[PDB]
């Protein structure tokens, strides 16, 4: 219900379109296409900055989130070359609702052009809805486990509550759930900032630097044990999760 | 004869390290050992800008030569962190001697950055020295084709006259050797801007876009013919050479 689904698809076509047409999905050839002057600069905490037509990134930030942010403002310009997609748009939206679609649409782009859904399929057929291959999304496309996480849940055709866990500051440091996402049918959601039980497989995951596979429970914040099946990857001192909730 | 032989090597260990510390010698690898602010932007006809600490590189030009601006950069940036190489340059030369030891040597170790020896001498060992070689190391290595020719030439153990040929705006447009190169031991040099004769087997080589390999001569502005075997291979609108001059 709404103009966002047709036009999330009118960008997945423009961004798939200045894919094929880009001789790689490497950062440079990202840039290479552009056409806009584009500064990489220290600043603090921030995704990067858009451009009127100079794009700016953060240098502190990791590289795969500088990726996102340039395939992000390709996105943006896409966006404002097609007429008819930004007439819809206007025609549809208005001040802030306009802004967040934009926004939204640039995320879809972005995610379309770094993460290829021939790719998410191939990995979700190789290794499943599992953490590894929430992983090997990330790895193979240099996204952040964020972005994976979303586009691997959104295809995934079961039941599954995927996550990213790593150690926070909390209020002093731990293990908490740093993102998460359920696939298109899970009615749950599991909170950011939520704490990994040290008895937990995906704690288990992290010191042993070892995959673990077991049956387990979503570990709620509420002390609630939800009963799923739990693969955990771990990586860079990150564990990529995956939550299969079984009927029971 | 000089201190620009052991300056070399020491620029050489310097990118060697700088190199494996980096994950790989993507452009953006390279880019995030920078330390320093890199801006792209459109700027005529120029490889790049050097840093304070901000470097800047050209969007005009191809991506290769932005690649061996950046490994240039880093290279030059590296020479002023070893305290031990630029006393020994500034007790060696001053002045403009001083400023082309310091260019050569971070040309010197760009390349380096780039083209590991590794590769080079596996290239040679597999396509031999031949304007194949030329065109893998550049392919295998995202350079221009003049960075790869002098790399290439300098570890021939043979009399080989490396040359790259492209159409030019001569004086209107032909095929002409836009750069040239020899093997350590090559006593001749072929002159920038040389026409080649479309009975040639380079020309030939461009227009069948097909790898040429028969025995012909360098194409000297003089009219002279020095026998040669000649191996071309097409690519890119640019034809990559080999001229193998032969005792006769
Ligand atoms: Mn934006
Ligand atoms: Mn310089």
């Amino acid at each position: 219900t709404g103009a966002l689904a047709p036009a999330k698809a009118r960008m997945r076509e423009l961004a798939t379109a200045y894919a094929r047409r880009l001789p790689g999905l490497d950062t440079h050839s990202l840039m290479s296409g552009l056409d806009a002057t584009l500064t990489f600069m220290p600043m603090g905490d921030r995704d990067g900055a858009y451009d009127p037509r100079v794009v700016l990134i953060n240098s502190r930030v990791r590289p795969e989130r500088q990726r996102f942010t340039l395939a992000h403002e390709i996105s943006h310009a896409l966006l404002l070359g097609d007429d008819d997609l930004l007439s819809d748009l206007h025609d549809a939206y208005e001040g802030e609702r306009l802004e967040q679609v934009i926004e939204t649409l640039c995320n879809v782009g972005a995610a379309a052009i770094l993460m290829p859904e021939t790719l998410i399929d191939e990995l979700l057929a190789r290794f499943g809805p599992s953490g590894r291959a929430l992983a090997e999304l990330a790895r193979r496309a240099d996204v952040s486990a964020s972005s994976a996480l979303y586009a691997l849940a959104e295809r995934t055709s079961v039941p599954v509550l995927y996550a990213v866990c790593a150690v926070s500051r909390l209020e002093e440091k731990a293990l908490t759930v740093r993102a998460s996402a359920g696939s298109p049918g899970v009615k749950y959601s599991l909170r950011p900032g939520t704490l990994i039980p040290d008895d937990h497989p995906v704690a288990v995951a992290l010191e042993t630097r070892l995959p673990i596979t077991q049956e387990s429970y979503v570990p709620f914040r509420s002390g609630r044990r939800m009963p799923a099946y739990v693969d955990a990857f771990p990586e860079r001192q990150r564990v990529l999760v995956s939550f299969a909730l079984l009927p029971k």
